[PDB]
């Protein structure tokens, strides 16, 4: 199971690791995927995680989206966790590169809520544009269950729990 987090609260730990290999390693029963709406998972989370499927993550994906059309900025659909986990929640924050409203990212979060435990990244972090420490509030302040973020970045990692009030 889950190894080497830092508690931050009753429900939330965090780790400097790459969530492919956190989840090569633990093979939890829900990984979060960082997902856009079409899940074309190119780069980023969604990059890393598919591309350790084989692109299987992929394949998957495009059946999803063909049969049900895109998700919604601040939802989530479970698929296959293929050789990462059991399954994969894959979850939209808003990209803040795309200008989509911030206030989404708390939806976005509540969407962990259904999962008694989960691995997962920051979400609308990195790519998506938003600011991390700002996720990680949200994180703390919305999801109720228990979550184990893994950090990539090292200096990131560093600031999020050196500035965590």
């Amino acid at each position: 199971s889950f190894s080497g987090y830092l508690k931050l609260t009753d429900n939330v730990y965090i780790k400097n690791a790459d969530i492919v290999e956190e989840a090569k390693k633990v093979k939890p029963t829900v990984v979060v995927n960082a997902a856009n709406v079409y899940l074309k998972h190119g780069g980023g989370v969604a990059g890393a995680l598919n591309k350790a499927t084989n692109n299987a993550m992929q394949v998957e994906s495009d059946d999803y989206i063909a049969t049900n059309g895109p998700l919604k900025v601040g939802g989530s659909c479970v698929l296959s966790g293929h050789n990462l986990a059991k399954h994969c929640l894959h979850v939209v924050g808003p990209n803040v590169n795309k200008g989509e409203d911030i206030q989404l990212l708390k939806s976005a979060y509540e969407n962990f809520n259904q999962h008694e435990v989960l691995l997962a990244p920051l979400l609308s972090a990195g790519i998506f544009g938003a600011d991390p420490i700002h996720s990680l509030r949200v994180c703390v302040d919305t999801v109720r269950t228990n979550v184990y973020l893994a950090v990539f970045d090292k200096n990131l990692y560093d600031k999020l729990v050196s500035s965590f009030l």
